[PDB]
């Protein structure tokens, strides 16, 4: 809508207060004009019809419990946009400031969130397996990174290339969590998964096997579930990425960490320069090595740590 850019205040899913960018024209809408061509948040009102209605509010105050997922989806889309702009010089997901759109209150008791090809969608959860999914910044950034992947490498959502696709979203979802820097960890979804159980998460990058996910190529899932295990075999790549950043010894191979910034720069380059739609794990290794070579030299510690980390998870 056309109006005056302004600032509202609201409470998110976890009860924390934040400021959000809004647009005023009779109502106050969740439209943020300060970022590229805009961030737009919609109410799907418990239906599956998308996008729903652009979020309208009478007083620019978003403290109703019904408002909370909209506040978070809107605010964390913001932070994610900022991460890509400030750290990798990418303007929105298409690289040309495309509008970011999100719908919340999608369906009823829906325990997921997804990028549908054109927008993010967030369920409310059923109140015991999940609370509203936009409450976790790693989740929001994971979903938005899918949009990024679709516009660059375009990894097919199947088998190994799908696992890479999922791993890239977890990796940057985690980097974005560290960027916004409030309780960052190497777990996925910990803020919104099982509200009545502390210490757990949906997936772990530091130890994927914690939840039964492979952490070595020899343990990869080769059946047909989950599109050939795109959320399962990603644990192998997630583990490599964790090692590259933080270091450690894994299956007897030792890896010197090079830290988060470099891991981000390497994986973003691999993603935007060398990965293609059918890249498999072995090609991801070559892409990451080549990336680190471009950035730090063939005989750097960085190239050596990348090699170390893929040897550790059994990927040649
Ligand atoms: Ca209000
Ligand atoms: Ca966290
Ligand atoms: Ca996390
Ligand atoms: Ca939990
Ligand atoms: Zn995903």
């Amino acid at each position: 809508i056309t109006g005056t850019s302004t600032v509202g205040v609201g409470r998110g899913v976890l009860g924390d207060q934040k400021n959000i960018n809004t647009t005023y024209s009779t109502y106050y809408y969740l439209q943020d004009n300060t970022r590229g061509n805009g961030i737009f948040t919609y109410d799907a009102k418990y239906r599956t019809t998308l996008p729903g209605s652009l979020w309208a509010d009478a007083d620019n105050q978003f403290f109703a419990s019904y408002d909370a997922p909209a506040v978070d989806a809107h605010y964390y889309a913001g932070v994610t946009y900022d991460y890509y702009k400030n750290v990798h010089n990418r303007l929105s997901y298409d690289g040309n400031n495309a509008a970011i759109r999100s719908s919340v209150h999608y369906s009823q008791g829906y325990n997921n969130a997804f990028w549908n090809g054109s927008q993010m969608v967030y369920g409310d959860g059923d109140g015991q397996t999940f609370i509203p999914l936009s409450g976790g910044i790693d989740v929001v950034a994971h979903e938005l990174t899918h949009a990024v992947t679709d516009y660059t490498a375009g990894l097919i959502y199947q088998n190994e290339s799908g696992a890479i696709n999922e791993a890239i979203s977890d990796i940057f979802g985690t980097l974005v969590e560290f960027y916004a820097n409030k309780n960052p960890d190497w777990e996925i979804g910990e803020d919104v998964y099982t509200p009545g159980i502390s210490g757990d998460s949906l997936r772990s990058m530091s130890d994927p096997a914690k939840y039964g996910d492979p952490d070595h190529y020899s343990k990869r899932y080769t059946g047909t579930q989950d599109n050939g295990g795109v959320h399962i075999n990603s644990g192998i790549i997630n583990k490599a990425a964790y090692l590259i950043s933080q270091g450690g010894t894994h299956y007897g191979v030792s890896v010197v960490g090079i830290g988060r910034d470099k891991l981000g720069k390497i994986f973003y380059r691999a993603l935007t320069q060398y990965l293609t739609p059918t890249s498999n794990f072995s090609q991801l290794r070559a892409a990451a090595v080549q990336s680190a070579t471009d950035l730090y030299g063939s005989t750097s510690q960085e190239v050596a740590s990348v090699k170390q980390a893929f040897d550790a998870v059994g990927v040649k």
